[PDB]
């Protein structure tokens, strides 16, 4: 979007959320003051619509971020979370019932998966996998009782992207009523417009570049007019919500969220270029790169790329080598989570990767490196990276 | 405990936590940074025993706040939720699986039950109900697939006191293996030690007493080693946690619980006797206070009272009688939630109890008032309840 | 008052502030938005009267903060400032020209003689002193160019109670028209009601009590209608607030300022009283232990005592003795400050204290240790005091 | 510099302050523990030196953020205040007493000037003033008893560039030890390193671009070697900090501050080249427009723009003009401050500015417009512009 940079800025800050300042007020609150029996009455009927009830529903803080959430990612409400992943195991329980069959791309995030198969398993529900490239053919392991169609694009550590429309036609002509969500974190819920793809909700770690400062957690989950209730009424039985204080960060992070996704695209597509041209590297799975795996979908779907990507370096390194190339690096940091303004690295054992690729064997046998490309200067990174591979070569 | 407030002063408040400063320092964080490769394998070693390994298990200040509340509850852990209704859902989830039963006091906190009835029923887990008195003869209710027993005491709204030795000696006479759970809200975890009572996990609506200002919201669970690593780990999976400046907000709560307490329960029983004298009044519903349900138990098993109590009026008042009644108290608030430095005031009919009392009936037939009674001058309020009797005389 | 405690509660409380919560907002903002020429017309009018114009100035927060400030202390507007030692200084300095000359109690705060000595004299104001017990004599030392009379009551460290009505009635007396001006921290402003003595302006550390929990730094000083303006302007054009968030927090404090000061009465009274037995303690002095200094005073002008004392040992301290007494306490800690829930100890020789007393030597020999007691058991504290006593007997 | 974002990102940040975050600790404390009378010794002697004290000197995070002042401004140390005006007020105080001068831009911001005029002279310190495009020419304004040298580049509203180079070099040869200081808030110290051009102190609203979100308020001044101790000390006499949150808030804000001054700088460039080329527009006061005053100084001597700058219509608003374009902006709104990620807008009349340009008038008769450009599509800013335009036509 032409305006999307200031929608950003402007999204949630209405007068009654601000009362004069640029922000919203930060309002802290269990108790919530009627006073009147026909102001409770009348915040009671509309306890779930925005009218002040009880801190669990929400304050002005949280309507604020929840109106400016629906507004960027174009839903009917949107569900809060004390986490990522809390939003993803709440979703997915708001829909299942024992009996239901969850249908989920085996390239999640890991957490995902593990709420699927030591959570649900035991409440009578299973999950079935696909792989992220199945597009159409996805209807061919649709079930009778399959409820959810779990989407991650591009997909976590590996980043494969989804061809999304094939996949969200083929569920609508088989099982039109099946809930479809995506974990949406990569794109910031803004470089991939989920709801306009038939998508029934949207998933964010608002963590990770939502907060954009590595120092906040919270998850958000956006759903269209369909689907709004049943994910409001259930992931509140189960007690989920997010501080004031956080939901106050959120809005604040979304403001610069342009001028940071903008910088991070930049700056990783270039190291993702440098690394494709380097000896010592196998492959970069970058969407944003030409032959990553669903790059063609990444360019007809996605406005932009974050700064997550990750590449395979020519061998399985040891645990010595792992050693002398990371514990050395000078800029990036090693630390889970991504999203902020400094850069990071991890390292996955192919065989790691393996163990968290369901009813799928891996496609590459050097260790993976994941990166966070931050807002330090490129070629400072590069030099860094150039340094790390001076150590293993 | 000769030592309680001592201990409120102490607890949690470890040099490697507060760094120099009297408070834990607040470290905001989703990215935890190893510097080594062996940081990073300790860590993960040890991510759910105190080591920095990422914020959605925790950070420094987490640790510190969990280190006090097993102290003062005697846990050997103690697992942090965004709200007390997530600390019950969740920690009800953590050990039921399709085909298990709960059977949970019909005096349960409402959202407690709902979770029941339209979580739990879905997923393949039954509940049935139990009189809070029901003592012993709680055997007769345990059937063979009863996982869990939920306690409250003193129940919710209308306070009585269950029995707790009575019915953990039944329960263990006949499901030595259960999970025995209780919500000790209202005693603020410290009025009664219920770990030392043979219960397995303590869970607490921290947004009441223990945040003790109406500010934040924060569920906790602190669980025996029996059940200890069965809750982290399933809460864990799903997503729960609570940011660390509220948790540090707990943290700083506790080293005035004591204060706080003490005056609650010498204002409260002094107004709950004066309502046991009052001609419009038809029933007091005081722990503390000699003639109701549980009393008894209560001075034989609680170390003090809390500010919580209600009351029954000598009718069922009209919607047109609860206004004139209730908007114009001066100092009494009407607000949802308790245990802040604020006296509130609210009205249940007593249709809507019998309809949150499980197979079972009321007793009563006036309009109960659940009175929070906060830190004013004694009189003052008295004063303030007088006027409200006034208007409906 | 009878109502003292319903007072903190709700003071500053109101719905425009709170906005449905107990709490007032915490509202953030440098910027503040006037939608019409004619609105930021209204709001430069009255930006000293609670209109929203411009942070520096305040918020919704600090507005609810300063109406707070002036209810309980009678005042006509409430100055706020990032320290007390920063509201000492300022205030000071707000009515103060070249020539004036201060007269200023020999037992105030070290930092604020210091301000004084070294600040205000390279600035052509000159500071005379005056011994705390001397009552009416004060008129024998009032020159021309006296502009300010400056009290504190207890003095600091040595707990010397002013006779306020004979110091301000001989002020008024030879210079009707003087600023008096009282450092009130160890009353937290509400022990001792300054503005109702003829006092102009009373300033609070309200890092120490109104926080209550040694986290917050900041300063108040509330001034009567006659001094409020040139008070107001002249700290606003140093630049003097306080920050959102601590003044959320100082408002917080005052709701349990009540609970919290009846125990640190309690507590140290009790302490005083049997370190007054005790023999290896030659003198104590606390404000409301018979035979203190000033005493009497205290028990006519005060409505109770705050925690903060001293008391002098039988001997002077070899360096290895106080090492030993001080290194090896359980409970009671070294550090600055006092006011919070936690119990403290410091140590000063003789002549420390002679060189913060101008103009005056001390009547003592052995070595001072100032107290602050805290919320733990007060036999607790008792056992770690005499365990101290038995490391240098 | 070619590694300004890489430092952005790191300044700061050493584990003794982040004990494993990526951002600091908040350490919240006035308290701070001595385990022993050694440790308190050390502290003491150490207590400027970011050894744990007293609160009023800074905890672990004030160390974090004055360290990252030191690297970025290139100083020896860095006092925090709690406000802009706070640092300007308390920074020129630091280094005045009776008989001094100061020599002051007639541009500068309006309550630094009344700081002048309304404190210090009262207190026996003059104020002379000088044109902003003075240069070498300020020597003859030099007098014996001149003190202080206080710059602002680019100046208030009006945005005149200083020849720096030129000044101080004048200033060091008639009056070699004379503090000169500067206002650098529009480059927010980091687009203009004064202390590199031999200003000795550089003063900072870190309100505006530091915090970058119009919240936190908070005064930075970084001084060099010669000056840091006197400038330390005076401003801890006057109980100058800020809290440690805010001081949080301010490290935060730096890592973004690369990506959000770029975008500021080109947008802002934008919309100054579009107003210079339109009919209503008579000048364009902005830095990096060719034309402006001092442009050249700011192409030779800055490493790139801000968003703030103002322009002159070609004509006189009326009142209702003024309300008719300023009342009926979409994006811009009315407000104090800047430095946000919001666009801005405030008028003047040619009168008002004379008012605040002592000793001078001004060259203009139409009304001024201050624009703040934000972070929104510049596209839309123009827009917006535009049709404010067609109001007044
Ligand atoms: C980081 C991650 C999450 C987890 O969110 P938390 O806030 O860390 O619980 C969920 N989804 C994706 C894609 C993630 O990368
Ligand atoms: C208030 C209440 C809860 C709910 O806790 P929240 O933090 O409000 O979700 C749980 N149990 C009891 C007994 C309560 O009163
Ligand atoms: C604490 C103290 C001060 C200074 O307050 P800070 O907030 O530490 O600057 C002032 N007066 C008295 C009597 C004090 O004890
Ligand atoms: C904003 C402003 C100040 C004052 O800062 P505050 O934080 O608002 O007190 C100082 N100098 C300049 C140039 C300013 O624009």
């Amino acid at each position: 979007d032409k305006h999307l940079d200031t929608a950003l800025v402007n999204a949630g800050r209405r007068k009654k959320y601000t009362q004069g300042s640029v922000n919203s007020v930060i309002q802290r609150a269990s108790s919530l003051v009627f006073d009147t029996v026909e102001a409770k009455k009348h915040a009671t009927r509309n306890r779930a619509k925005g009218e002040l009830f009880y801190g669990r529903r929400g304050t002005l803080t949280h309507f604020s971020l929840q109106e400016a959430m629906c507004e960027l990612e174009g839903g009917a409400g949107c569900a809060l979370f004390p986490c990522g992943a809390a939003a993803v195991a709440n979703t997915i329980l708001a829909f299942v019932e024992q009996g239901d069959h969850v249908l989920m791309t085996n390239t999640a995030y890991e957490p995902s998966q593990d709420f699927c198969t030591k959570i649900l398993a035991k409440l009578g529900v299973t999950t079935g996998w696909f792989d992220p490239l199945i597009g159409a053919d996805i209807a061919n392991l649709i079930q009778p009782n399959t409820k959810v169609v779990f989407l991650e694009s591009p997909g976590s550590i590996t980043m494969e992207v989804h061809d999304v429309p094939a996949i969200v036609a083929a569920v609508r002509r088989v099982a039109p009523e099946a809930i479809i969500m995506i974990d949406n974190t990569w794109a910031a819920g803004v470089l991939f417009k989920a709801l306009d793809f038939g998508i029934d909700i949207s998933i964010q770690a608002a963590t990770k570049y939502l907060i954009g400062h590595s120092d906040g957690m919270i998850g958000t989950a956006v759903a269209n007019a369909r689907c709004w209730e049943q994910l409001c009424e259930n992931a509140y039985l189960m007690g989920q919500m997010i501080d004031a204080d956080t939901a106050y960060m959120t809005s604040r992070g979304l403001r610069t969220l342009g001028v940071r996704l903008r910088q991070h695209h930049e700056s990783s597509l270039r190291v993702a270029e440098w690394l494709a041209q380097h000896p010592q590297v196998a492959r970069v799975n970058h969407p944003a790169l030409p032959g990553s795996k669903g790059h063609e979908f990444w360019k007809r779907d996605f406005s932009g790329s974050s700064g997550l990507f990750s590449f395979v370096l020519n061998k399985r390194l040891t645990d010595a080598e792992l050693a002398a190339y990371l514990d050395n690096f000078s800029l990036f940091s090693m630390a889970y989570s991504w999203g902020g303004f400094e850069s990071l690295i991890l390292a996955n054992q192919p065989e790691h990767i393996a163990a968290i690729r369901p009813e799928a064997e891996v496609d590459f046998s050097g260790t993976l490196i994941r990166l966070h490309i931050g807002l330090e200067n490129v070629d400072d990174l590069l030099a860094d990276l150039a340094a790390g591979f001076a150590r293993i070569v």
